[PDB]
């Protein structure tokens, strides 16, 4: 029977032979009637894993970008200041928080001048921390 075939092959029900998957195709399961066409990673994408007869190629994003979604279906540009990288992609810092860093970092809460026993000299932004004053 055609079900005794190993991975990296294709096999037909009417004439059972475990013929090797040809170049730039693959099969992970076994003795299917076809091989699947190998993925290519170009443009904004790069190869994280390459294709072989047994496994598919897997993609990365280029420098300055990052994978978005389940199986890196798209690339997103790395976050600006005032944004943070989350699972749903770059998102703006919520009120009271900030991030001054470009293409990196995490939204951290504003300095609390009352907690330090000080006055507020300048107000906070999504991209800028509060500036505190003297001690009261
Ligand atoms: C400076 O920080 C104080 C206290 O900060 C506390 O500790 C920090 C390390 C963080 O964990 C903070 O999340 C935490 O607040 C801030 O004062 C607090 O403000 C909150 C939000 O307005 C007050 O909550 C309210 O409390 C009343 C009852 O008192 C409720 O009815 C409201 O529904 C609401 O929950 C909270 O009372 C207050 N806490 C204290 C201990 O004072 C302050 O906002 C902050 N200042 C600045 C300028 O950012």
């Amino acid at each position: 029977s055609c079900d005794n075939c190993q991975p990296g092959t294709f096999c037909r029900k009417y004439n059972p032979v475990c013929k090797s998957c040809p170049p730039s195709t693959f099969s992970s399961i076994g003795g299917q009637p076809n091989c699947n066409i190998c993925r290519v990673c170009a443009g904004y994408f790069r190869f994280k894993k390459f294709c072989s007869s047994t496994h598919n190629a897997e993609c990365e994003c280029i420098e300055g970008f990052h994978c978005l979604g389940p199986q890196c279906t798209r690339c997103e540009k790395d976050c600006r200041p005032g944004q943070e990288l989350t699972k749903q992609g770059c998102k703006t810092c919520s009120l009271g928080t900030f991030n001054d860093q470009n293409g990196t970092g995490v939204c951290r809460p504003w300095t609390n001048c009352s907690l330090d026993g000080r006055s507020v000299l300048k107000t906070g932004t999504t991209e800028k921390d509060v500036v505190c004053g003297p001690l009261v």
